[PDB]
């Protein structure tokens, strides 16, 4: 049940509108038990240590998911979430409700405080989500569909936001690839070449902005990204689900049959 | 938009129910209007005079709708029915009802009465539905599905039973097949093979029996087909239409491009 | 109350639907007590040993239901449900929710370590439900049905499962008979014969398929029988009950009378 | 699919209620048209003339029917509806109204003036439906049922009470019998016998009432039998229908086959 890495899928519904499969449930859920890329659900020449930093990532973690996971009850659905811009995954677990922030870039005082091992973990880290997102626009480009005008990007938005993150806090296409998360396919298929312009002003003077609103029963504090439009955006939560594929097998060792072998009448 | 000859294909439907498309809805309009294969929706080597017969047909089935089309108004969907075991078809038409009886085999008094000419068409006519069931069958051996468990033949009933009329009013497979409507495909392509045996006596003394209701407020006439083994069957009307295909077109043209070309930071 | 045994009945409703009596729930709920076939709800001459293979199991069964009768509460319906492949009995007790594995046959690494009377036991066991359902099958010859082409055999596929899983772990009827729950009676009445053909490939190297789906809340193991066709079906539960006769008793007694002895008018 | 004269039918419906088939809707309609008993839906040894008397009556309401069939249109459900004491047919005719009255005998000044064989027709017709009640009672002995105590009479009451009236414009078990239409089979069963006691001197100065309710829209008159009990009852309308019956034949000819005999693998 194998496929390619970075992939994307495309299932319709009718009383004809379709909907992404994403290949972000399935990789956090691997990421989550260290699960390496051989036993896993994915003719990788172009993606270098693929496997290598992808179960490094893994190693990484499935610690730190254990790092909450012994708090956990025994007894105590799934429904995944992300937060920008700390990257920040979100779990609940009931009987018959956590977070922990991946890659917190916002404020790190402790930049040689922070030991060197941490750090290539969350390197690693970055770097396989990153060509992940490689592969998944090159695997785009490679099979069109008709429904690639018909959704976005928007799914995406965090990750390519961590990535101009860390690249700051060490580009022009993945900046303004985040820049409209509203942005669709086949465009990008056609026009990804000249996606370059502020030109440095506005990022010099930090990528975001920070709001906090006293709303008197909390502090709601909010990130603001800026994008080479020279605008800005709310960032705002995804709850993810995965559809639950049915168990269906296959055709695959029926005997087809001759029919004219057969003595039909005429 | 080519498809092969004796076609059918499978819908998926959820809230996975699967539904059949004919090859029957789109035989009957082109019959309607005497269309040529060559000009039709439809690798036929083992189909003698496919087009040949299939044409001489669509010719005797336009006149023949021609015949009842005379009376039709200008204003007056489309819901084509048919009944066993004269095997009539059934039309409507509104100002935004009538029907016409392609091979009555009943009750013929005119055996020499009637032309030679409008015997051969009827000849080309069963001809071409026979081996169309025999592509029909032919096809399903090739190409099986998930769903081959899923529906039966039920919808080709008639055309098996107009088969064996004749026949008999010039077998055992196309017999037997009508026999069982409810009978499954991927049943049948395991055990095509010896389904033979009612052996002379149940239809030396007739096919079929005939019972009329006088329900008081008319004579509801009905025919009841005898089975290999040794049953019966009511016939019944069955309604069609055919599911209105979108508008979409193709990617066949996209330009799908390369991504390491591009200068991705890495 | 005598019925033959191997069983069924055909019951109507309507706003004239059938329905099926199984002689199924009768079977288990008789097997969980132990009770014998002299005081059973069941003419048996090629039915060898009927009642004492019958008791035996019925005494197997017995104490491997006191097995788990021990923790049953006091006050903790009846909606007795099975499993393939190692069909397993599924019942609940409430105040006003448990299992047992009969015939766990999946894995079994104790070929001579389990005991040679709890392996007659289940031998017998096995006997018992085999020869049940070539009853229920010439039973089925026996009396036909108007609606003998409304039906199929769907529930009793498990059991069939567990004879030919018997069998590699110790045939072509009982196997293909499992292959097609959806198979219909008077097609089985008709074609018993020359049901024959994978051949040997498909068996060789398992009966059966498993696959696993980590729900991440869970692991849900499945089945995957293979059969003749060359193809593949999920295993299923399949919930029973068991209708609530009335109480209706009989006429039996009753005396008919004479009427031309009474001195009617004219 | 004959049946035997005076029959009834006994149907079940649930969510076990039962309902009665007549043997009424059926000998109107057969009467209307004149059709001869041997090509009736109907062992008559006890029934002296049974044919004969039922042929004549049958001619003598298929005139009658006639006599109104002739204002009727072409284009105008059958919903035959009888009232008492003159025994009134009721038909309606729709697009998609009117009564005859068989026996008038409320009020008859021409005893001599009616020709004698219309006279004879009558006598007929009422022999006719009399010895039908009669074998109605006596298929009640006959075949017995669990429903025997839980419907009444009550359909037949005016025809009981025509019999009467004819009695005495030329009994007591007749009589008493229409007497409580209310009144359970298995009890005549029982108690068929003594039913014999008013004795005479409320039926010599007539056996029913008349009265009318001057309604100031019309004037509804209205007949009030006397009974033996030395009571009233209204009579009443009760409209008929007839169940459609549906169009299921039959398993007649179905080849039963022995099991034994295929090779069944234990």
């Amino acid at each position: 049940e194998r496929r390619t890495f970075g992939s994307y899928k495309i299932e319709e519904i009718t009383i004809k509108i379709p909907i992404l499969d994403d290949g972000i449930f399935d990789l956090i859920n691997y990421l989550l038990n260290g699960t390496h890329f051989d036993k896993t659900h994915y003719d990788y020449s172009h993606l270098p240590t693929l496997e290598r930093d992808f179960n490094t990532a893994s190693n990484y973690v499935s610690e730190n998911y254990s790092i909450i996971v012994e708090e956990i009850d025994l007894n105590k659905s799934e429904s995944i979430s992300l937060k920008s811009p700390d990257f920040t995954v979100v779990l609940e677990y009931f009987k018959k409700v956590r977070e922990l922030p991946l890659l917190p870039i916002m404020c790190r005082e402790s930049e040689d405080s922070i030991s060197e091992d941490i750090l290539e973990g969350e390197g690693a880290v970055i770097q396989v989500l990153k060509m992940f997102m490689k592969g998944f626009l090159v695997h785009l480009g490679e099979n069109p569909n008709s429904y690639d005008r018909q959704l976005t990007i928007e799914k995406y938005r965090p990750l390519l936001i961590s990535i101009i993150g860390y690249e700051f806090t060490v580009n022009h296409i993945y900046y303004q690839l985040a820049t409209f998360d509203n942005y669709p396919f086949d465009l990008l298929r056609f026009q990804l070449q000249s996606l370059i312009d502020i030109k440095e002003r506005i990022e010099k003077d930090g990528l975001f902005k920070v709001i906090t609103t006293t709303n008197a029963r909390g502090q709601y504090q909010s990130v603001l990204l800026r994008g080479i439009n020279g605008s800005e955006s709310y960032l705002n939560l995804k709850r993810y689900r995965k559809f639950k594929v049915r168990v269906v097998g296959n055709v695959d060792n029926v005997i087809k049959n001759d029919f004219s072998s057969l003595k039909l009448d005429v």
